[PDB]
């Protein structure tokens, strides 16, 4: 199993410079850093270059991160729409290209976060959504792209909340290059029990991000870590496993996190740093 974390752990907003996190997860130990695509899709080839050549140098996974905007919303029922986030999308995987980086996982089969002030149509929204994934998917084989679609709680998105409905989603989309991502944040809302529902996915298991309750680092919760571990263990995952951690209020990833209190304690990025390095050492002796 490969151990990775989002950059967005230190950060306040999306679109930042990726190069410093590059090191930085070399020296805590992980194998993988994931970044926001939306600081990639218009980052110069200069610098696209730059991060592939870290990367290698330092000999560090980078994955990619992504929730489109209503914009991009590639579910709509409007056609407008629907094209225009495919376009960005295609956009995205050119620029993941030039960067070495070979899997895109979140809301990339919809839009993030859902606004349910105005209705919507799940049935509609749905085969939109598996033709649209399907044709990214055939875009994505040239880049040899791996999509991953995030199952989310009921508040951030209507489409997938469940392990069920993620895997008879991607079954259906029926591509090689399509999988489930699954999330203990989310998991921990939608599922029965956390661990059936990784065993359930099993095959169709192409990442798990992992956090506390909260979204705090693993072992400052009540996660079943052992459990999940064991889960893990019993589908034979050799996959990545990303930690994705929120505990700063106050910016555009605060705003669009829901996080309306500080978790942190006002760590500094030293502190953040050190209880990085003591979760990643819990959760692999928890993982065995």
């Amino acid at each position: 199993m490969k151990y990775g974390v989002y950059f967005a752990y230190w950060e306040d907003s999306w679109d930042v410079d990726f190069e410093k996190y590059v090191r930085k997860v070399k020296k805590l130990g992980l194998d993988i850093l994931e970044v926001a695509a939306l600081g990639l899709v218009n980052l110069p080839e200069q610098k696209l270059e730059r991060l592939k050549q870290l990367a290698e140098q330092h000999d560090i996974i980078l994955t990619a991160g992504i929730g489109l905007p209503k914009e991009y919303d590639v579910s709509s029922t409007d056609k407008t729409v629907r094209r225009n986030g495919i376009t960005f999308v295609k956009k995205v995987m050119d620029a993941m290209h030039q960067a070495g980086i070979h899997r895109i996982g979140g809301t990339v089969y919809s839009y993030w976060p859902v606004d349910y002030s105005g209705p919507f149509d799940k049935p509609a929204a749905r085969k939109h959504s598996i033709e649209s994934v399907r044709e990214l998917a055939e875009y994505a084989r040239q880049y040899n792209i791996t999509l991953l679609i995030e199952t989310l709680n009921r508040f951030e998105q209507f489409l997938l909340n469940d392990a069920e409905e993620a895997v008879a989603y991607v079954k259906e989309v029926n591509k090689p290059n399509v999988k489930v991502m699954l999330d203990t944040f989310h998991m921990n809302i939608e599922e029965d029990h956390i661990a059936d529902a990784i065993r359930y996915t099993g095959d169709h298991l192409g990442q798990l991000h992992i956090g506390e309750a909260n979204r705090k680092v693993p072992g400052k919760g009540s996660m079943p870590w052992t459990e999940i571990g064991q889960a893990l263990k019993d589908i034979r995952y050799d996959g990545y496993v990303v930690m994705e951690p929120f505990v700063k209020t106050g910016g555009q990833v605060g705003r669009d996190i829901k996080l309306w209190r500080d978790l942190s304690g006002n760590a500094t990025e030293e502190q953040l740093d050190r209880e990085l390095a003591e979760s990643l050492e819990f959760v692999k002796a928890a993982f065995g």
